[PDB]
């Protein structure tokens, strides 16, 4: 039941999922300037060297390319995190326009597209446990601008046109991850949530400063995509972002500057 539209948008998941007013609540806006430096952050470590990539799926609400995570291959560790997490999926929001689509923003600023690599912490076994835990998963934030293309995602928007409505799937091997990352790791931290239903309080946000560019005409195919499923009446994949959410008695630190 719950969605993007008018009837069962952002707005309403509230009362499906009550934690949706709860004390941290994902995305959020970053306010650069109040966001605390922390020299004691570490890097970020990203091994996605031994990534497999397995399959890409509607899902009705965005696409997910998903991973095998049944071993340690493409993990994330160190930054603010004391766990390795590993990589399960990851998936995009978007806008209806190029000026809007991003989840979190920055100076209230919103970017085009928002990527979510979404790892899990390797002591709870699986991601169905870890989503039940305050430190179960660690999600890495990363804005897309539309400028130049970005060659690294084509390989994605090419498989598109296979999977255009809710529940299609289709095989997505030898997807290397690494060509989805801007050049810098500097990063922003707190802690928060799924941005999707049930909207559970088990995030670590990792926000990248630097945004990647990907082109008009990338980001155009996402927007043809389908919410619905085949033989359904066409709503178009479009704004599937859930607005900034209250900081509360929350800290964004920063790894940088
Ligand atoms: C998250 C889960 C429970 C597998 C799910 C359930 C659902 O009903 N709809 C969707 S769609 C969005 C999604 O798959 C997902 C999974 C993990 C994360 Cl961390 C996020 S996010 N948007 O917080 O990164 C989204 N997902
Ligand atoms: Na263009
Ligand atoms: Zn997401």
């Amino acid at each position: 039941h719950w969605g993007y539209g008018k009837h069962n948008g952002p707005e309403h998941w509230h009362k499906d999922f009550p934690i949706a007013k709860g004390e941290r609540q994902s995305p959020v806006d970053i306010d650069t300037h109040t966001a605390k430096y922390d020299p004691s952050l570490k890097p970020l470590s990203v091994s996605y060297d031994q990534a497999t990539s397995l399959r890409i799926l509607n899902n009705g609400h965005a696409f997910n390319v998903e991973f095998d995570d049944s071993q340690d291959k493409a993990v994330l560790k160190g930054g603010p995190l004391d766990g390795t997490y590993r990589l399960i999926q990851f998936h995009f929001h978007w806008g209806s326009l190029d000026g809007q689509g991003s989840e979190h923003t920055v100076d209230k600023k919103k970017y085009a597209a928002e990527l979510h690599l979404v790892h899990w912490n390797t002591k709870y076994g699986d991601f169905g446990k870890a989503v039940q835990q305050p430190d179960g998963l660690a999600v890495l934030g990363i804005f897309l601008k539309v400028g130049s293309a970005k060659p690294g995602l084509q390989k994605v928007v090419d498989v598109l046109d296979s999977i255009k409505t809710k529940g299609k799937s289709a095989d997505f091997t030898n997807f290397d991850p690494r060509g989805l990352l801007p050049e810098s790791l500097d990063y922003w931290t707190y802690p928060g949530s799924l941005t999707t239903p049930p909207l559970l309080e088990c995030v670590t946000w990792i926000v990248l400063k630097e945004p990647i560019s990907v082109s008009s005409e990338q980001v155009l195919k996402f927007r043809k995509l389908n919410f619905n499923g085949e033989g359904e009446p066409e709503e178009l994949m479009v704004d599937n972002w859930r607005p900034a959410q209250p900081l509360k008695n929350r800290q964004i630190k920063a790894s940088f500057k």
